[PDB]
């Protein structure tokens, strides 16, 4: 696994290569302009992005150059590779800040997922995330001792000595996350995770479960936990669950391993929901925050 750079390298390199033509153009005109615009939606197609955003895109970069009459002092070819860049930044962005717990408070997160989105691994990346920088965190498991991810959790809890709660008898899982999330909170911590059942198939039956243990435990924050190896079928799934959560937050993860990971990441963005940390592989710091201009950046760089 030494062959990419970037996650979206096979995406990056094609722009790279779009904006070097354009900077080596003997003479910069819209012809030039159009041509670099062409390969850069269809590299972004090819990224299983949607038409409208790529049309979208494209529309705001016309709109930001102006190459007739122009700025004196300005470099043309710059300002244009700037405006990609900005507007790069724009599709995997949502607009809108991301909720992070306050120090200081006791904090409840939540999290939900379909059955393959790596939901249960990464509650404990999360907590561990946390735990590293200095907050007393734990997990809960609200799920029935017989569930694997029951096992999984509390054996990735105890090697990353992250306290956790579940229960070797309660049926219940509202009940036993109820009664963990007050065990925590007596107990004084800032950072309490909660991870429900992650085998649903169907938005019906998670969001169901979803909103009773909600309300029983009233979380700060939902997480939900998206395989973005569906590419931009993540939009109606990132809509249904922001439509259903006040303060909503996405993790991704199988970002990697496909061509789709733009379409995924334009996707979840274009609904306003934002991506908060990528889940990169088995190991428990393969976890990473999402800043989408570094992200840009160490791309096109
Ligand atoms: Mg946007």
């Amino acid at each position: 696994h030494h062959h990419h750079h970037m996650v979206l390298a096979d995406l990056g390199r094609k722009i790279t290569s779009a904006l070097r033509s354009l900077s080596n153009a003997t003479i910069i005109n819209e012809e030039v302009l159009n041509a670099m615009l062409k390969e850069v939606c269809t590299a972004l197609l090819e990224a299983d992005v949607n038409i409208k955003l790529v049309k979208q895109l494209r529309e705001n970069v016309k709109s930001a150059i102006d190459l007739e009459e122009m700025a004196s002092g300005l470099n043309k070819r710059k300002m244009i590779q700037h405006a990609v860049f900005k507007e790069l930044v724009k599709l995997v962005d949502p607009g809108v800040k991301a909720w992070t717990p306050t120090k200081g408070k006791q904090n409840v997160i939540m999290f939900v997922g379909l059955q393959g989105s790596g939901k249960t691994t990464t509650c404990s990346k999360l907590a561990y995330y946390y735990q590293r920088k200095g907050w007393k965190t734990c997990l809960i498991c609200a799920d029935t001792f017989r569930a694997g991810a029951f096992d999984q959790l509390k054996q990735n809890a105890t090697k990353a000595r992250i306290p956790f709660y579940g229960s070797y008898t309660e049926m219940d899982p509202v009940i036993i996350a109820s009664e963990g999330v007050e065990k925590f909170k007596n107990e004084n911590f800032e950072i309490i995770i909660v991870d429900t059942s992650g085998r649903h198939k169907q938005e019906d039956s998670l969001f169901e479960e979803m909103l009773q243990v909600a309300n029983a435990i009233q979380p700060d924050n939902i997480v939900y936990v998206m395989d973005a190896s569906i590419g931009q079928a993540c939009e109606a799934q990132a809509k249904a669950f922001k439509d259903k959560v006040d303060v909503a937050s996405v993790i991704v993860t199988k970002l990697d391993g496909h061509a789709k990971g733009g379409g995924a990441l334009s996707a979840v963005a274009a609904t306003k929901s934002p991506i908060i940390f990528i889940g990169t592989g088995e190991h428990i710091d393969d976890f990473e925050p999402f800043k989408t201009q570094p992200f840009i950046s160490k791309l096109l760089g």
